[PDB]
């Protein structure tokens, strides 16, 4: 699915993403743009052999099975296809355990590149 702009922010601030950790609602909707385009079904092979999946593009590596990343964890308990549905909860409640961290945001590359510091609350312009 790929959602729109306020329709992802609604379902974003439906499960509790809005100051999430102190991270306002547009910053997670700048995420999810630059990291997958607002597509479920984004997908992207890094070079060591796990891949990133869904709205906010979380890795196998650490946070999601696909039998096909050794070595790896499996800390939301989940397959790494239930991160390309088109309900949002699974992406969202990993995304919850990846930002309490300790590094916040910045475990989104692209959070990190191209969102921090920017006008974020332009994201959820207009939207109610
Ligand atoms: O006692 C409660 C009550 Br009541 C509600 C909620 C949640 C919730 C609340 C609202 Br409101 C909502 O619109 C949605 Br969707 C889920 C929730 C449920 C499961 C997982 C994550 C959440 S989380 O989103 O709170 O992380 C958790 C506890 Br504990
Ligand atoms: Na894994």
């Amino acid at each position: 699915k790929v959602f729109g702009r306020c329709e992802l922010a609604a379902a974003m601030k439906r499960h509790g993403l809005d100051n999430y950790r102190g991270y306002s609602l547009g910053n997670w909707v700048c995420a999810a743009k630059f990291e997958s385009n607002f597509n479920t079904q984004a997908t992207n092979r890094n070079t060591d052999g796990s891949t990133d999946y869904g709205i906010l593009q979380i890795n196998s590596r650490w946070w999601c099975n696909d039998g096909r990343t050794p070595g790896s964890r499996n800390l939301c308990n989940i397959p790494c296809s239930a991160l390309l549905s088109s309900d949002i909860t699974a992406s969202v409640n990993c995304a919850k355990k990846i930002v309490s961290d300790g590094n916040g945001m910045n475990a989104w590359v692209a959070w990190r590149n191209r969102c921090k510091g920017t006008d974020v609350q332009a994201w959820i312009r207009g939207c109610r």
